[PDB]
């Protein structure tokens, strides 16, 4: 719990930096603010195909067997995932503000959540890659919230104080993941999978197209590579 505790520290840790920079930026180019929220996405998308999904399926191989009962946990662990952000989704001036910062707590949740439920186990080989690639991505996201905010109408100062704020969510959803997650011996695997499905979910509500190709290319390939050194 304490690594998880670390990683969604890290995380908002990376969101306030990437926020600071919006208070030296102010206001930024399109095919900028594209590349980068196109790089999160990819980041996010092969996080969750290879830091989520196949160390899940290991798991529940480990736990339950090598046939596809493993397989159908994770799998059915991914769907419940996917109808939890769609329910968040569905059931949720200044208006239009609080709901950009709703849309922001909901997308931040699945990638807390992913930190704390990857270090259930407390492999460093599963946890320490999913949170680096979560810090790296939160970055241009804090950016581009901060950025985003600002372009709405608040001041750069507000707005980077809400991105900040924004970046609190990182560890209470490491919190739920530790709490959803270390319950019995499936809750391991189900929760990876519903971590996974709870961000491909936000990454589809998440994806000028050739920028935004080439960020989610561009940390797709630095994913893999995370994945692979770490």
């Amino acid at each position: 719990v304490g690594y998880a505790v670390l990683g969604g520290a890290a995380g908002f840790a990376a969101t306030a930096l990437g926020a600071l920079m919006a208070l030296g930026l102010r206001a930024i180019s399109a095919r900028t603010q594209d590349a980068m929220l196109g790089f999160a996405a990819g980041m996010m998308l092969a996080a969750s195909a290879f830091s989520l999904i196949l160390p899940g399926l290991d798991a529940a191989g480990t736990i339950v067997g090598p046939g596809p009962a493993a397989a159908a946990v994770v799998a059915l662990g991914l769907g419940l995932g996917v109808l939890l952000m769609l329910g968040l989704d569905y059931f949720t001036r200044v208006n239009r503000v609080w709901l950009f910062v709703l849309t922001i707590i909901l997308h931040a949740l699945p990638e807390g959540m992913a930190i704390g439920v990857s270090f259930a186990t407390g492999d460093l080989r599963i946890g320490l890659p999913l949170t680096s690639a979560i810090a790296i991505q939160a970055v241009p996201e804090g950016l581009a919230v901060a950025l985003a905010l600002r372009a709405v109408g608040l001041p750069i100062g507000r707005a980077v104080l809400v991105a900040v704020a924004s970046g609190l969510m990182a560890p209470l959803g490491a919190l739920v993941g530790v709490g959803i997650s270390s319950g019995f011996a499936l809750a391991y695997p189900i929760s990876m999978g519903l971590a996974a499905g709870a961000m491909i979910f936000v990454v589809s509500h998440e994806v000028h197209e050739t920028t935004a190709t080439v960020g989610l290319m561009a940390g797709f390939a630095l994913m893999m590579f995370l994945d692979t050194a770490l």
